[PDB]
Order: C-alpha cells, then structure tokens, then sequence
C-alpha cells in the first residue's frame, strides 16, 4: 500500500501559466514500485502525478514538501530511493498529507500577493482560469463537465506569477456542471506545519471541555476508568454501540468490584440508584439525549464506530452536555484515526501462509486449522461465502454460510462449526469462536451522485482498515484464548468517511427517533466540530434540504422495513408509498420491497424513481413531484471531491 509516482507535470512561466505533462510509468510498474515501496529512478518537476494502482492524482511541492490530498493518499507512505517514506505531515481536517518531496523534484514558491485571477493546472497540463471567491474557492471563467476535472486533485491553483495560491480538492457543480473550484489554501499548509499523547484518563476540569482517551480495548477505559472518576464523588455515563458491550461491562463491575450500576439498553433496563450508568448510543438518544443536572462525566466509548446511531449519540452529547451541567466529556477509543490496530490480550494472531488444501484470497488455509471446534471466516461477498463453505462441506466438514438476507439461527450455537459469513454477522450475531480467518477486504456503502436522475447508493471494495480489522478479530478470544488468522496487514484507522453516512443519519434520526433533518443538523454540526473525531464532506445542507422534502410517509410502510433492518428504512420506506399513491410497483421485486407484496395485482405502468438504492427491473417515470424536488437540490452548489 505505497504510493508510485507514475508521471510528471512541468511548470513554469511563459495566460503566463504553460504546462507540460509526461506519463513515466504504466500499471506493471506501479504495482511493483507500490508492493515493494521501493522506487531507484530519478524524479523530476514542480508537481507528481501520483497512483495507488486503482486510482490517481496529483501532488504538488511547495517548500522541500510533497503536498496532495488525504482523500487520495489516506495514511499511506511513499515509494523511495531507499524504501517507504512516511508523512511529515497529515490532516485528514484539512484533507492534506505531506512527504518530504523526492530529490530532484522542483519546489513552487506560496502566493502572498492576493490576487483575483487564479489558474489550476490539471493532469493533462491544461491551465483553467478562475476568480477567487473568498478563500478556499473560485469561479471558473468556463464551466465545465465535472468529469474533465476528475483524477486533478492535488494539483496547483496558481496566481499570474506561477506562485500557489492553494491546493485543488474539489469541485462546486450544479448537477454535473462544476461551476467552481475548491481548493486548501497555502496559508492551510503553513499553520499545519506546527503541531499527542492521550494515553491516561483527563482530569476533571472546573468548566466543561471535551477530552480524550486513546487505550487498548480491555484495558479499564470502559471499567476502571469510570469506578476512578465516582470514587472521587462524580456521577458517571458510560456510553457504548452494542447491548453485548454495555450489559458487559455492567456484569463486570458487578461480579468483580461488588458494584452494581445502572443499566439501560432497549432490551434490559435496570436502575439501582448508583453513581455509575451504562448504556447504549441507541437507548441513549431514545431517552431524549441529555437529562439536566444528571451526569458529571459522559464517557463516549468506542467512538472510531461511524455507524449512524453512534453518530447521532456522539453529536447529540457535544451538542447538549455543556447546558446539561456536564464537566467533562471523554472521546474513548482503542483505534483513533491515523492508528494501527495493536496485538489484544490472548489473542495469537498468525498470518496465512501459501501453503494448505483451501486456496484463500492469495493464501491457503490448512485443514488442521479448522477440523473440530468452531470457526469464523470473514469473506467479502454473499457468492464467495457459499463457495467456501460448499467446498468446506465437500472435505467432511460442518460449514454454513451467513449473509444478509438470512436467519442467523442457521448458526448452531454448539458443536463443531465453520461460519464463513459477510459483515452482515457483525450487527446480526453476537456470539464468537475458537478462531477468526479475514480475507481482510472491505466492503462498504458509498453515494454515487449519478444523476439518473438522482443518487444511488451503492458499494465499494477497499483494504480494510485498522477499526475494522479489530470488529472482527474481536469475534473471538472474548474471555478466554483465541486465534487470528489474516491475509495482510490492513491500513490505519481511517480519518474520513464517505457522504452516504450523513444520508444514513438523517434517515435513522427521522425513522427511529422521530427526529427533524433541521434538529440532525444541529447534531451532525457539533460532531463536525469537535476535533479528533472522523471528518466527512459537508453535505449536510443538501441532505437536510432532500428529506425535509420528504413528507408525508406510510407509517406501516416505515414500521416493516425498520422490522427488516433496512440501513436506509426511511428512503426504502418512502419509495414505497409514493408506489403505492401512485398505483405503481416498486424499482423491482428484491425482498426490499417486501412490504408492496400484497398490493403487487393491484399496481402497474412506471415506477415514480426518486433515487436508486438497487437494480431495476421495471419501466420507470422519472416524473414525479418527489423526483423533482429531490433534483432540484442537486442543483444547489454540491461540493464533489475529486
Ligand atoms: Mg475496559
Ligand atoms: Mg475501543
Ligand atoms: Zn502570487
């Protein structure tokens, strides 16, 4: 996982700007150079195209320093003369990372001479003018088709005299047609070149302030910590993603330090009176957020969980705390963004050798190390689970696979087993095994800005990162030993997530806490806020706008696809009731649309699309009112990296 230089961009006075681009390196080579972080020939010019081997993009150097985005590079290091190089600087806030720039490179001088008139050099040395629009923005003389802009990200904006007036990360488009630019200014770069540790529990200061504690999971942050804090006479909130953890934790205390806390989860809730309360970010918000004068301390645990209620928890506690008489709110995680996941008590990690009977995603798996006792394989897709464990079975062994879409009784919960399953376990199961195998890929939801005629929300195959390598290495050796087999080392802890999570929030925010998308902002815009935590788009404006324009829904439509489990209950949901207002079947027939089943004879001619969340199968309309509406909010300035 390095970065390769595969091409260069020339840049210098003669518009003033000329520019000449050179592809040096094809995929062979980008490949090697990236597996083996080692790259030996001589480098030249003022700006890199630069390649993770899928993608590409560019990066400029500005004072000895390589600077491109962190939307393109994440953590990753950089091929050189001797091996990898790390980062010198990295900011996933400021979507900027930094290298020191190989020897032979160019350097182009900072603008500190405020010009208007601005000039972005693309990767195919194409200079587009523009006019500065306050700070970190332009308008583009020409607009232009946000397509031809694409892969450029990291390049220069420069001013007449060729100095960088600021680093290009995105394009403001109107429905397709970027209509500015948006770029990290040079001041940016200065202020991050000036700078830890967060290792032992904040003290307890006299006005409210966020603090931070960055521990290994079971190490006390989530028991200890919070009995240290009441034992100097505070009242303390414990705050978890799962049932399991926080019922956990409150047996712990119970059976180990004689102390009987307060539980509340929406499957058990227990109040004793004591002056510690666990509970979930679920049970949390249900509750109505922050309750006046009653906590000292809110501690946010496991706060690396992206996942929407987490979220909304987390936001609504920076949000409220302060007003609520809090002192202190702890950020607790074990994998904090840019971290590496580290070894977890009893638990033997080994990696997969090439040698076994079962060929696995580049490795094998020896038979021994399955026969007898029960298994989890982690596999990155529905079709390669069956696969596995019909191949499995053929060897006299007892596998099952697991996905979404099936009961999770299809686990026996004793007797020897293999489950090769999705990440669809994670939130459908709880139990755990004598050992994990991780094909160690990643598949997660992302929008598509698609424009037929809306959004789509769709999936993407990535390296998994550090917090998802810990989920499910985590599935085993709870309480007793385990073992932890991979394919490869992931990447760090991610600092950003994809803009489908927003749409995620404000769909479980109006779906299971009757939430308004104005009242989701204000929350979201706390977490946005609040340093530390991972960074995302600011869409927040275009998704308050599209489903504040969503009125009026079914509400026995609502209630079954939240009984199903859909992510997006209230899109799924919504989509249906227009379908059925309109006397037309849904997108198609997937047991997403369950919930129209009984109305199918009764339903015909063209769907009303709002947007896509799968497949379609039958004719479609893109007629309707709720598909205009939803259209002519993208034509609001949408910020597009790219
Ligand atoms: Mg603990
Ligand atoms: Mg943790
Ligand atoms: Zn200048």
């Amino acid at each position: 996982g390095c970065v390769s230089i595969i091409g260069r961009l020339h840049v210098n006075q003669r518009a003033s700007i000329t520019a000449y681009a050179q592809q040096t390196r094809g995929l062979l080579g980008a490949i090697v150079v990236s597996m083996t972080g080692r790259d030996r020939t001589e480098q030249a010019g003022e700006v890199q195209i630069l390649s993770t081997v899928s993608q590409s993009f560019l990066g400029t150097t500005i004072s000895g320093v390589l600077w491109t985005v962190y939307h393109g590079a994440g953590n990753k290091t950089l091929a050189g003369l001797r091996g990898p190089v790390t980062q010198m600087y990295s900011s996933a806030e400021g979507d900027l990372v930094g290298w020191p720039s190989p020897p032979g490179t160019k350097s182009l001088e900072p603008c500190k001479c405020g010009a208007v008139d601005l000039y972005l050099v693309t990767r195919n040395a194409d200079v587009i003018p523009a006019r500065r629009r306050g700070d970190k923005r332009g308008a583009l003389l020409s607009p232009r088709p946000i397509s031809t802009l694409k892969g450029s990200s990291g390049g220069p904006v420069l001013c007449p005299r060729g100095h960088v007036v600021g680093l290009f990360r995105a394009a403001v488009c109107s429905r397709g047609v970027a209509k500015s630019i948006d770029f990290i200014p040079v001041e940016t770069l200065d202020v991050v070149t000036r700078s830890s540790d967060n290792s032992t529990p904040p003290a307890v200061p006299q006005t409210y302030q966020v603090g931070y504690l960055h521990a290994p999971t079971g190490s006390g942050k989530s028991t200890k910590v919070p009995v240290a804090y009441a034992a100097q006479g505070y009242k303390v909130l414990v705050l978890n993603p799962s049932v399991a953890a926080t019922l956990g934790f409150g047996a712990y205390l119970s059976k180990a330090h004689g102390i009987n806390p307060n539980i509340r989860t929406g499957v058990r809730t227990v109040m004793t009176g004591e002056a510690i309360t666990y509970s979930t970010y679920g049970k949390f918000l249900a509750d109505g957020g922050c309750a006046s004068g009653a906590y000292d301390i809110i501690i946010c645990d496991e706060c690396h969980a992206v996942d929407a209620t987490s979220i909304l928890g987390i936001g609504t506690v920076l949000d409220q705390a302060e007003t609520a008489g809090v002192r202190l709110t702890v950020l607790a995680t074990a994998t904090p963004p840019g971290s590496v996941t580290t070894p977890h008590p009893d638990i033997e990690e080994v990696g997969l050798g090439r040698e076994g009977e079962i060929p696995f995603y580049g490795r094998a798996i020896p038979l021994s190390c399955i026969k007898g006792g029960r298994h989890l394989i982690f596999c990155h897709s529905k079709k390669k689970c069956d696969e596995l464990a019909a191949a499995l079975r053929g060897m006299g062994l007892n596998a099952v696979a697991y996905y979404r879409g099936l009961d999770v009784s299809i686990i026996p919960a004793q007797g020897d087993v293999v489950v090769v399953a999705t990440d669809a376990l994670m939130t459908g199961y709880t139990g755990d095994f004598d050992s994990v195998i991780d094909c160690n890929v990643a598949v997660t939801q992302a929008v598509d800005f698609s424009l037929d005629p809306t959004f789509t929300i769709t999936t993407q195959t990535v390296p998994q990162d550090a917090v998802s390598r810990s989920q499910r290495r985590g599935r085993t050796g709870r309480g007793r030993q385990g073992t932890y087999r991979y394919v490869s080392t992931g990447e760090r802890a991610s600092g950003m997530f994809d803009s489908v999570v927003l749409c995620e929030c404000y769909d479980a925010g109006a779906a299971w806490y009757d939430l308004t998308p104005a009242e989701t902002t204000v929350r979201l815009r706390a977490y946005f806020n609040t340093p530390g935590l991972p960074v995302c788009q600011d869409h927040l404006e275009f998704w308050e706008a599209v489903f504040t324009g969503l009125t009026h829904i079914d509400a026995h439509f609502l209630s079954q696809t939240k009984q199903a489990g859909e992510n997006f209950a209230y899109l799924v949901a919504y989509q249906a009731t227009v379908c059925a207002r309109a006397k037309a079947p849904p997108p198609s027939w997937d047991a997403m649309w369950k919930c129209l089943a009984r109305l199918k004879p009764t339903l015909a001619g063209p769907t009303p699309l709002l947007y896509r969340l799968g497949p379609i199968t039958n004719e479609v309309t893109l007629t309707h009112p709720g598909t205009k509406y939803i259209a002519t909010c993208m034509q609001a300035d949408l910020e597009v990296m790219t």
